């Protein structure tokens, strides 16, 4: 009945005001770290090296297009092919160093820059993991504290990386740190807050990710070079660990410790913040226990064992996989499209915003799951039409992957409704977590079938287009949740 509580000591007031602007800040950076890597591992053109005992038109195979090869250079020299030791020569206009640049993955070594956003991914999916278990344990904020200074220190040291090993070890590090920000982050501002805005904060949230995107455009632009682009983008949160110490412990946390001597220590405390100190003195521990006496989860195994709540499991992770791996594949390819890499961020970001309101439109009023079938069929019917239509066509190409990635961000906040309504209370908070984890496995294959576009230039799209259209075929089985109550039991939702 914590509510009951959260709403005599001021209910949303200055503590609430001055901490989630506090703990939603960092989220800011959340986007311009997932995504870096299409600017601090741009791939600049690249062509061979030309001997250096020689003193490019006669060292230079020329492709189809008539520019130079970028893997092979002759042997001897042509007037009127070995691979090349000597280097290779990189155009500096747009881009002064990328990771690509400085390591030379390019050629034979080119799928190492996927392999670094897989690992760090990797590191996203082990940090939601390992860190949810230790917010459990340590605390909403301390694990936050810790959060933010492994990410400002994991992100300096990946700047100032000496080889390729320790770059992709520092972004694993750095993404275990950021998985732990985003979900801290969320409970630790919905638990200081109401129930019934559960969903603004699951917004405002939102919404502060996607701003995060013209972020990383506008500071991209301005510092071009790797290392101190990755700087600049992780020297933020050492800023963010000096103030996160004054956070607030949630109350919640504390009480379903057994410390309610913290409950009412920070209930106390947040009563002189919000003004309403009387009130404040005047809850004790005989009023704090008896109105929180009766708040005083099923494992996710139950998710797989019971058949009813495994095909909803199995179908709500397809959904799930699809839209992360799908959205992954789109948003890290941004160099092909034939516009600024800096234009087509922008307007990537921008598009999140119209299509959350077209989403929230078609979800609140024709239904939950045929927004559903629409949002992610549509956004495979556009990758699939980017990979067949000719790249000379640059509007007809940037046109579909934007309108692609709105719907794409457009499922996310489906699946995040859909998933919350049609699982019971029960197994509803491991299910939205089962879920999130199949995400992010999403986010970690994205990158791996991206490295398929030396077998065929095309192939990392039509995959990347076939899963979501798979994945709207399956949203057909799951049931329509749109004027339903929630369930509580098996039954519950077994009965509707
Ligand atoms: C909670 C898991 C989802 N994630 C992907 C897995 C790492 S995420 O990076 O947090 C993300 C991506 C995209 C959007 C959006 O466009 O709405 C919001 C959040």
């Amino acid at each position: 009945a914590f509510n009951d509580l959260l709403q005599q000591v001021g209910g949303v007031g200055r503590f609430q005001q001055i901490q989630v602007t506090l703990v939603v800040l960092p989220l800011l950076l959340m986007a311009s770290h997932n995504t870096l890597q299409n600017f601090t591992a741009a791939i600049p053109t690249h062509h061979c090296r030309p001997p250096a005992d020689a003193n490019l038109e006669v060292w230079l195979p020329r492709d189809r297009q008539g520019q130079p090869e970028s893997c092979l250079r002759f042997t001897s020299p042509q007037w009127g092919t070995e691979p090349c030791t000597d280097g290779w020569i990189y155009d500096n206009s747009t881009f002064p160093s990328t990771i690509v640049t400085e390591w030379d993955l390019v050629c034979s070594h080119r799928a190492l820059r996927q392999l670094a956003q897989s690992l760090y991914m990797v590191g996203v999916l082990l940090g939601a993991m390992v860190f949810g278990y230790l917010a459990d344990r340590l605390g909403r904020r301390k694990v936050l504290i810790l959060n933010y200074l492994q990410t400002a220190v994991s992100g300096t040291c990946a700047a100032f990386a000496p080889n390729f090993p320790i770059y992709c070890a520092f972004r694993l590090l750095s993404g275990m740190a950021l998985a732990g920000i985003s979900l801290n982050c969320m409970t630790l501002n919905v638990e200081w807050m109401p129930i019934h805005t559960r969903a603004c904060v699951g917004t405002l949230i939102g919404y502060v990710y996607s701003l995060g995107q013209f972020l990383l455009a506008g500071v991209a632009y301005a510092v071009p070079h790797w290392r101190h682009l990755q700087l600049l983008v992780s020297a933020p949160f050492f800023a963010f660990f000096i103030y996160s110490w004054f956070f607030i412990e949630s109350a919640r946390w504390h009480s379903s410790s057994g410390r309610l001597d913290l409950t009412l220590r920070a209930l106390q405390r947040v009563a002189r913040i919000n003004g309403k100190r009387e009130e404040g003195a005047k809850l004790s521990m005989e009023v704090l226990r008896a109105s929180l006496q009766k708040e005083l989860q099923a494992s996710a195994m139950e998710l797989l064992r019971c058949p009813t709540l495994r095909h909803l499991f199995l179908c709500l992770s397809m959904l799930w996989f699809a839209t992360s791996f799908a959205y992954y594949g789109l948003v890290m390819d941004l160099q092909g499209f034939g516009v600024s890499i800096y234009l087509i961020q922008v307007i990537f970001g921008a598009v999140d915003l119209p299509a959350k309101l077209v989403g929230f439109l078609v979800i609140n009023s024709l239904g939950r799951r045929p927004a559903q079938m629409a949002a992610l069929l549509l956004a495979g019917i556009c990758i699939l039409l980017n990979g067949v239509i000719p790249q000379d066509q640059s509007i007809v190409r940037t046109s579909l992957a934007v309108l692609g990635k709105g719907c794409l961000a457009a499922s996310f906040n489906c699946i995040f409704l859909y998933t919350g309504e049609l699982y019971p209370t029960m197994i509803r908070q491991t299910g939205m977590g089962m879920g999130s984890t199949m995400a992010r496995v999403g986010s970690i294959v994205s990158p791996l079938v991206s490295m398929t576009a030396e077998l065929y230039p095309s192939m990392p799209l039509f995959i990347y287009g076939a899963v979501p259209v798979a994945a709207s075929a399956v949203t057909v089985l799951l049931p329509e949740t749109l004027g339903q109550p929630l369930p509580d039991t098996v039954q519950d939702l077994e009965s509707r």
